[PDB]
């Protein structure tokens, strides 16, 4: 047996913020495709979606790494499905996908908590090596995103939403 | 005598759909030439046009020398003239291509269909292999394009297609 | 629109499949992880498995962007938790696992059923040229893994098992 | 002792050019995160002034080398905090900034003036050679900046400030 | 005098860990040189805790290195002769080394707490970057590695040993 300082809430607690993770994965993959259909055809922000996919699913298996780590066990629930089926504007889509990460940020912080609570060092190690620097780089470029965004809308939303697309997401 | 397995009814389709290609290309030939006038000047749409062009025509080729690999006889007919002579905006060009695109697209079908009833697997082979999935994947790059196109025509039309030629057609 | 000799039922049952192909990434997921516990410490068959919930995955991505490329729209489900929380020994997770491939290869045959009926050749080829050969090379290289770890349960099951794992997972 | 033709007026004019130059340095360094904001986020903008931060400390930085090689005392005061906390728009920002090089510029003049009567051959060299021509230079690009700004505010304010940024800002 | 918000606390708390890992530098070596007794000859076993007690050193070092940083004073005690002169099979060898970590795993957590309680955020992010961590991987190695050993403990102990060694530790 290896565990050691490890407390069964903040177990719990991981094998949720993979579940959060896996979702916010699902969700990305989501919007990604809605951004590559033919009467959408927005080819920078389904790569830009497509690629936070990607990063929430490795944000996932770090945390079951470091479940296995500590002597934990994995628990896997349903995968819900993603909030909207249609995700309108790109303005829409940013808005949603900073919801999203501000949700998995509140998560991580929650963690935090409970794990200086828990007096368990590495945990909160863990957490700031990996965790809390990425979502806050990643909340700052979606807040900037947005800004931009909501600058080229004018009157000629068609024309701003190309534009960024162009420009920004290139 | 090679031929084996090979209806009359396949043969004469296949020269048929020579024929459609022959004149696809043709209608790309114009569709390119009509961009590079001095008084349309959109060099992306000409240089996506006249690529066009050439893949249409060497759509034919791999037909015709399929029909010579199973000893078939190949019948050239006129081509006949592209059905218009000036070709309005990017959006109406973009529209007239993607119509003769799924035009193509129908005779691909009613050949493979004709091959099945025929029980001709090799034909089937063939236009799975070089032709089913390049002509969908063509048609979706149209849509997308004319999604964009169309999201760019607000009151600014003039603008919409500059920005199109110069950032997507690049 | 793009949308050309692609049924609604071909569209509903591409969604189906994509869920199943998520399902069966997150099922090696969790199968995955359950090997790489300090209990259970068989790293070749963590990494056999984690290997297999990318190409599951991959397999889901191609879907859905063929879903794209036809017209049709993609939309998700729940992704149902995995039947097992444990995995038992390398037998029980190679078994699960050939069930499950099994299962997969059925919906994939039961969508060319569809596909054919339907007169959807394009469908059929995407098929052929990215499901139906990887799939039966799968299921061979599991049946391979099954017949080896079954001649290594003597009554030195611990040994068989370590030694698999060390000179087949490698 | 070194000191040679180096009348007391020079050195304490030098002394305040030393301080107009790093309080330029401190107005560029606010400008800068000003337009890195998550609210203003304009990157080409905040690249542009902190580009200029540094070139104008190391102006007085080749000042104070010079006081040190004439064998004058550098003196240090207060840096005097920019004269706005928020810098408005990419227009407002640089008019700021060419006000602001204009009184840079002035002082440089006046410099060379009080050199002139003190018959200081060595000071006018120097301003010559570091000085006069890379300030003319920034006002002329600054001039250009300007102008190109002011031509992009119709009334679409927003599309134009993103535009300067994304294709001149670059 | 350097030393600020270094409590005398922290200080000896420092030295006793210093003291922790050069005994368990000493213990490894001790394993190391057993295993390449020529009546008990398992290579690898030899490597796996040499490179061990090099690890256990260098961390002592770094301590030492943090102690002199912070203005404390390294005060050397006694190390103490390992716990065993002979140390049985690699199965007993293994546990005993895992005993040795969670000791030293502890210690760093009850250093964590004194520091937490002193409010000395630089020991705090001494630890985290170079010890917390660490000492979890390798905890989980010696469970993973403990797991193999156990499952090759049939009745033919001499084989399964053999193997771990040959297989594993390679
Ligand atoms: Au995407
Ligand atoms: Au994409
Ligand atoms: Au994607
Ligand atoms: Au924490
Ligand atoms: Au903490
Ligand atoms: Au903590
Ligand atoms: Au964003
Ligand atoms: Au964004
Ligand atoms: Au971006
Ligand atoms: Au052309
Ligand atoms: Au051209
Ligand atoms: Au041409
Ligand atoms: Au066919
Ligand atoms: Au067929
Ligand atoms: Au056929
Ligand atoms: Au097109
Ligand atoms: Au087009
Ligand atoms: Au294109
Ligand atoms: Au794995
Ligand atoms: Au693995
Ligand atoms: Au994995
Ligand atoms: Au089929
Ligand atoms: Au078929
Ligand atoms: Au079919
Ligand atoms: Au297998
Ligand atoms: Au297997
Ligand atoms: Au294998
Ligand atoms: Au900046
Ligand atoms: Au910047
Ligand atoms: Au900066
Ligand atoms: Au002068
Ligand atoms: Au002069
Ligand atoms: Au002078
Ligand atoms: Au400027
Ligand atoms: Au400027
Ligand atoms: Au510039
Ligand atoms: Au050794
Ligand atoms: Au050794
Ligand atoms: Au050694
Ligand atoms: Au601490
Ligand atoms: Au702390
Ligand atoms: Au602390
Ligand atoms: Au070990
Ligand atoms: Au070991
Ligand atoms: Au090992």
């Amino acid at each position: 047996q290896i565990r050691q300082n490890y407390s069964t809430e903040v177990e719990a607690a991981v094998n949720r913020l993979v579940n959060l993770y896996l979702r916010a994965s699902y969700t990305y993959l989501s919007l990604g495709f809605y951004f590559d259909r033919d009467d959408v055809a927005l080819c920078g922000v389904c790569h830009f979606f497509c690629e936070l996919a990607e990063e929430k699913r490795e944000g996932a298996e770090r945390l079951l790494k470091m479940q296995n780590q500590r002597g934990g066990r994995a628990l896997f629930q349903d995968l819900q499905k993603p909030s909207q089926d249609e995700w309108g504007t790109t303005l829409d889509a940013m808005k949603a996908a900073i919801v999203l990460e501000k949700s998995l940020n509140q998560a991580l912080l929650d963690l935090h908590a409970l794990g200086s609570a828990q007096a368990d060092p590495h945990l909160c190690d863990f957490l700031e090596s990996h965790f809390l620097d990425e979502e806050v780089k990643l909340i700052k470029k979606m807040g900037d995103h947005l800004t931009n965004i909501q600058r080229l809308v004018g009157s000629q939303a068609g024309l701003g939403e190309y534009l960024f697309e162009r420009l920004t997401l290139k």
